[PDB]
């Protein structure tokens, strides 16, 4: 390999206002996203984002400053390319993913999961899963949302992510 410093790491512990979720990160397979996500982390671009979109049974997800799903970009000013790689699959729960809104649209925005969802392989780039919290996960999930938004009632939060 190459020499020189990198900025990615393969793990991450997002603090929540609902408690830690402990992440293994994926940066052989996903450079580009574990790099994006990780120094966003450090950089404290996602403290105090909320959970802006939960659905019950299926995922929750973050990472957009402005809270409204339109919002979040990458850490190069822009968008970046899908990173999908066959042994990265939505085939079990707790699975970290981005979010975007087209192939090749990937920001700041990302989810995870609560159950297994097949239909997102090769559509989201799969970039971590968690190892620790994954019953955080769940109760955020679980929290009463606008039904015609999937927002919570009562915000919750990012407030900060360490980067091991």
């Amino acid at each position: 390999q190459a020499e020189g410093p990198k900025r990615v790491s393969d793990s991450a512990i997002i603090h929540t206002s609902m408690g830690d979720i402990h992440t293994k990160l994926f940066p052989v397979e996903c450079p580009k996203t574990v790099e994006n996500f990780c120094v966003h982390s450090r950089n404290g671009y996602y403290n105090g984002h909320t959970f802006h979109r939960i659905i019950k049974g299926f995922m929750i997800q973050t990472g957009d400053p402005t809270g409204t799903g339109m919002g979040g970009e990458s850490i190069w000013g822009g968008e970046f390319e899908d990173e999908f790689h066959s042994t990265l699959r939505h085939d079990r729960p707790y699975t970290l993913s981005m979010a975007n809104a087209g192939s090749n649209t990937n920001g700041s925005q990302f989810f995870i999961t609560v159950v297994p969802t097949p239909w997102l392989d090769n559509k989201h780039t799969v970039f971590g899963r968690v190892t620790k919290g994954m019953e955080v996960v769940q109760r955020i999930s679980n929290v009463k949302v606008n039904p015609k938004t999937d927002k919570p009632y009562e915000d919750v939060s990012i407030i900060n992510i360490t980067v091991k």
